[PDB]
DNA sequence: CACAATGATCATTGTG
DNA sequence: CACAATGATCATTGTG
């Protein structure tokens, strides 16, 4: 009854997230950066119709809001199967080139895994849902990510932008990874015996016994939930001695 | 009256050369080499007609002779201006790959020139004519360089080969350079004060005074002539304080 | 004519 | 759609 005891921790029963302890992000620009406004390539009705629902939902969630900005990057329509179902993908390369670089602190999967003793054989793997969106963007940095949105006939002014850390931004993974490390610091202190691996939105909890794991998984879910993050119940691999994590198959302490 | 005192030293007044002190060359093959017989690409009458005179002259000079050999490489027709005058060029790449390598002892022009003191300002530059042909090829190595020759209607059997070091053979420059160094050794001993630079068939004699140079040039011409080599009177740059040598312009002791 | 060497274009895969 | 990255082909220069 996991999806029952921690309703607030699951993306399916807790609604979209928001990292309440994290201050709104300010994105510093390179010293010589000036706004770049790139035209929106015309978009076929089919693509637009495929994308519209996502846009509306994001507007309803306040993740997207209207705006007028000297910045503008293309919105691209991408399909998955072979022709159906679309999803909005923004080309932020021209923006990324104008943002000041930061040191990449996200460890590579290989080194991240080396810190997993053969002693902890019980695993609980969690995937955070819409991780980036949980981090708010400061009003001053929001304009930076604007894009044009046209609705068939009756459509909002023109530009929309994000109020949360967006997909496609070169520093999102790193900024999220550091934010979550700050939010789970105390938790690591209350569970000295537990092993916690973080790779952006992919989490691995390791325990010595199936029980410690159970108690660990509960405390983690409860902590993530109260902090404003959401884990995916559908993918959640709880208290297993074998799990899939970052492309590896963990079992008996191998890989 | 240079072209007069040493008639035997000039290609124009001494006839084709022959290094009388040099034993006929034996060309060692790599341990796994087997004869390679490459077909002769058909040759247009025009090309053949352009090449015929050279072939006949070489046969008359005994530089080419009939033969039957398990080896055979293509003869190619090459023009210089833009359409007229041809000349026979043999593709010996398949043969060169089957011949045992030797250490390249010919110094590069740059290092060769460093050994020219600023003290010797009088130069005499000589170009040996048909240098390679002056070295005989041992009967055992002759078959190696065979090629097919067809004359319009009345033409010799088919294959012809060389009795002298051929053009296109990868070791010709080096073998010639070493042969001439052996033949001019004593000469360098009788003229300790003279500076002699050898680059295959390109020779540079350096003297301190215009006279020593004159006496040097005479002794060199006389020695080359008696040894069987031939210098080109047309290009001969005698006792000059400025000369062209290996792409450089020597003057006042520069370059 | 055949070919080793460079240089130039194209084509393709992964992506924002 | 635009593009950085690789990989693949072609084209060209020098030559035997």
């Amino acid at each position: 009854t996991w999806l029952s005891d921690f309703p607030q921790a699951w993306a399916e029963t807790g609604g979209m997230g928001l990292a309440v302890r994290q201050a709104p992000l300010i994105i510093p620009l390179k010293a010589t950066s000036t706004p770049v406004s790139i035209k929106q390539y015309p978009m076929s009705q089919e693509a637009r119709l495929g994308i519209k629902p996502h846009i509306q939902r994001l507007l309803d969630q306040g993740i997207l809001v209207p705006c007028q900005s000297p910045w503008n990057t293309p919105l691209l329509p991408v399909k998955k199967p072979g022709t159906n179902d679309y999803r909005p993908v923004q080309d932020l390369r021209e923006v990324n080139k104008r943002v000041e670089d930061i040191h990449p602190t996200v460890p590579n999967p290989y080194n991240l895994l080396s810190g997993l003793p053969p002693s902890h054989q019980w695993y609980t793997v969690l995937d955070l849902k819409d991780a980036f969106f949980c981090l708010r963007l400061h009003p001053t940095s929001q304009p930076l990510f604007a894009f044009e949105w046209r609705d068939p006939e009756m459509g909002i002014s023109g530009q929309l932008t994000w109020t949360r850390l967006p997909q496609g931004f070169k520093n999102s993974p790193t900024l999220f990874d550091e934010a979550l490390h700050r939010d789970l610091a105390d938790f690591r202190i209350q569970h000295p015996d537990l092993i916690l691996l973080q790779y952006v939105d992919d989490l691995l909890l390791a325990a010595t016994s199936e029980l410690d794991c159970q108690q660990g998984t509960r405390a983690l879910l409860q902590t993530l939930g109260n902090l404003g993050y959401r884990a995916s119940a559908k993918k959640a691999q709880i208290c297993q001695k074998q799990v899939k994590y970052l492309g590896y198959l963990l079992k008996e302490g191998q890989r």
